[PDB]
């Protein structure tokens, strides 16, 4: 019912987050030629054995994810209040939310035109088949695509998008967090900002917030499945060389 105006602080928070995102997400994907080249081996049959023996797309996707984790770290450090947390808690939050924020932020390159993550040209267009070539199974990819479509259909304003990523990162319910109360206070400040923004820009508003919060739950499920699959992938001899030091640590 009530639609209070965004406070000066809430406006500042939003401006800071938008700026942080603009500085950490290059919509032209101009750094992609710096990643190890994508290699797409003939695997129309989706052979697990072949995929694991080759992991042809792993070096490229691992570099993309590694690069993205660095951008997420940069974004996170700019979240108002994040610097007030101990270094220990910051690392805990980053490591636990990294893959989830990557899934969220990837929605910007995701296109429902052909259900792919299109980052410029055909060389940098990723479909289900490309992810299987990196060693993952449909048990993760299909739900991920479904998640991307559901998120896409929310038609989030960029303001809502960046607040959602911030809220995802600053979650007090992450195993290993030391000061959950402080983390929850920061998250509540962000959550209240998002709730207020939605009410201000949407008459619809109550439904949208709930749908956004549900996406955060969906991400926890995707996170778990990815972790399980990463474990399996790590068993493949020489896999470490196809990954990166940051990827190894974050998911190790
Ligand atoms: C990374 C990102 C992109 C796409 C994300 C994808 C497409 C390919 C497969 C991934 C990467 C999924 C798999 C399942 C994760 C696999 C990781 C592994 C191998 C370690 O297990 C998770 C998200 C999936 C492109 C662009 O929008 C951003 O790109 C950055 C440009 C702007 O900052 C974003 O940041």
């Amino acid at each position: 019912s009530l639609r209070p105006k965004l406070s000066e602080e809430q406006q500042r928070i939003i401006a800071i987050l938008l700026d942080a995102h603009h500085k950490t997400y290059d919509p032209t994907y101009s750094d992609f030629c710096q990643f190890r080249p994508p290699v797409r081996v003939n695997d129309g049959g989706g052979s697990v054995t072949l995929e694991l023996s080759q992991l042809s797309m792993l070096p490229h996707l691992a570099d993309l994810v590694s690069y993205s984790i660095q951008k997420v770290i940069g974004f996170a450090k700019m979240i108002p209040g994040f610097r007030d947390l101990t270094s220990e808690d910051q690392i805990v939050l980053l490591k636990s939310s990294a893959i989830e924020v990557i899934m969220l932020r990837s929605n910007e390159s995701f296109t429902m035109d052909d259900m792919s993550w299109t980052c410029g040209n055909q060389d940098y267009k990723y479909r289900v088949s490309d992810v299987t070539k990196a060693g993952h199974s449909l048990e993760l990819i299909e739900p991920l695509i479904k998640f991307q479509v559901g998120l896409k259909k929310l038609n989030l304003h960029e303001e809502e998008h960046v607040l959602l990523m911030a809220i995802c990162i600053v979650s007090p319910d992450r195993p290993g967090v030391q000061d959950a109360a402080l983390i929850e206070a920061i998250q509540d400040r962000l959550s209240n900002t998002l709730q207020t923004y939605i009410r201000c820009r949407h008459p619809g508003s109550h439904l949208l917030y709930a749908k956004m919060i549900q996406k955060l739950a969906d991400l926890r499920s995707l996170n778990e499945e990815h972790s399980k699959q990463y474990r399996c992938l790590s068993f493949q001899p020489e896999c470490s060389m196809k990954l990166t030091p940051l990827v190894l640590e974050v998911f190790g």
